[PDB]
This record gives C-alpha cells, sequence and structure tokens, in this order.
C-alpha cells in the first residue's frame, strides 16, 4: 500500500457519505406526504362513491343502475388499493432510508474516532519538522552545547516512533475502513432486495385483486 491512497480513500467516503445522508433525509420527508396523501386519496374516492351512490337514487333505469353499483363497488377497490399503498411503497422505503442513515450515522462516530487521532498527528509531525530544524540550526551557529543537541536528539527519536507508528495506525484504520464500506454497500443491497421483495409478491396480489374486481365489474 501507500500512505496517500488511504487519505484518499479516506476523503471520499467522507464527502460521499455526507452526500449521502442529506440525500436520505430529503427521500425521507417525501415519505411523510405521501402516507398523509394515501390516507385521504382513499377520502377523495369515499365521495366519489358517495356521487355515484347519490345518482342512483336519481335514476333508476334498469340497464344504467347495474353497471353503476358495479363501479361504486370498482372504485371501493381502488379506494382500499389507496390505503393498502401506504403499507406498501411508502412504509417500506421509509424504514429502509432511515435505516441506512442508522448505518452512515455509525461511521461518523468511527470516523471521529480517527479524525482526533489526525488532528494529533499533524501536532506531532510540525513539533517533530521545528526539532529538526532546530539541531540544523545549532550546525550553522559555528558553536553548539553538545548536551543539548543530544536533548533535541531524544525529542526527535521519540516523535520518529510517535510517527512511525500513527501512519501505521492510519492505514490498518483504513483497510479497516475499505472493509467496512464494502460490508456496507452489501448489506444496503440485502436491504433494499428484501424489502423490494415484500412489496413485490404484495403489490402483485393487490393489484392481481384489482384485476379480478375488473373482470367481475366488466362482465358486470
Amino acid at each position: 500500500n501507500k500512505f496517500v491512497e488511504q487519505d484518499d480513500w479516506f476523503h471520499d467516503r467522507r464527502v460521499y457519505l455526507d452526500a449521502l445522508e442529506n440525500q436520505l433525509k430529503a427521500l425521507l420527508k417525501a415519505m411523510d406526504n405521501m402516507v398523509a396523501q394515501r390516507k385521504a386519496m382513499a377520502e377523495a374516492a369515499a365521495d366519489f362513491s358517495a356521487s355515484l351512490h347519490a345518482l342512483s337514487t336519481v335514476e333508476l333505469s334498469p340497464t344504467l343502475s347495474g353497471p353503476l353499483d358495479a363501479l361504486s363497488e370498482l372504485q371501493l377497490a381502488i379506494r382500499d388499493v389507496y390505503e393498502r399503498q401506504a403499507q406498501q411503497d411508502v412504509l417500506t422505503f421509509g424504514i429502509i432510508i432511515e435505516e441506512y442513515i442508522r448505518l452512515i450515522g455509525s461511521v461518523k462516530q468511527a470516523f471521529s474516532q480517527r479524525q482526533k487521532a489526525f488532528h494529533s498527528w499533524h501536532s506531532a509531525e510540525s513539533e517533530l519538522m521545528k526539532k529538526k530544524a532546530a539541531q540544523d540550526k545549532l550546525l550553522r551557529q559555528g558553536k553548539t552545547q553538545q548536551d543539548r543537541l543530544n536533548q533535541v536528539n531524544a525529542e526527535v527519536i521519540d516523535a520518529e516512533r510517535k510517527v512511525h507508528q500513527a501512519r501505521l495506525l492510519f492505514e490498518d484504520m483504513g483497510r479497516l475502513l475499505r472493509s467496512e464500506l464494502d460490508r456496507f454497500e452489501r448489506e444496503k443491497v440485502e436491504d433494499f432486495k428484501s424489502g423490494v421483495e415484500t412489496f413485490l409478491e404484495s403489490a402483485v396480489e393487490a393489484q392481481k385483486e384489482l384485476i379480478e374486481k375488473w373482470e367481475t365489474f366488466l362482465m358486470q
């Protein structure tokens, strides 16, 4: 591996899942309305049914009334599909969206853990560099106390270990992070796929039912 590449993967993940979290919040809001409308598309269709019935009282003629009731009932099936659909599509997406935020949301805590570590590392690197420059400065003074040169040496050497170790941890945190990303995405498909299946089944019956309703009331 290479140190640049590990940071390149860091900045990428952090930006991407910031875009995604804020995105997920917008799709969630979209859901909240969708439940609310499906609730009241249904009321929309209660009125609709009511008018058909309200018009079968003021006509009665034999070959118009028969279809007219069938149509009220048809409408009540559509009314019903609207109610159904809040728990099909709306509920299914709304639950997985919230869930993806939890998973991004956990990877924000994981980041913060590293991020304090990075912030410490830069202090450790600018301290090391200052010290390394102080030794150089003494050399071209022309006169050095060798005591202080050795006191600087000891702090230079301790900071060299601190940097070497800290950089090592960044790589393996990053390798973990790759595995983490790679796991995370795989889960997000499995999440969506099950959710989709749950939908697929329910949706096929709910519509099968509309078609059956249609046949009954087509044949009048």
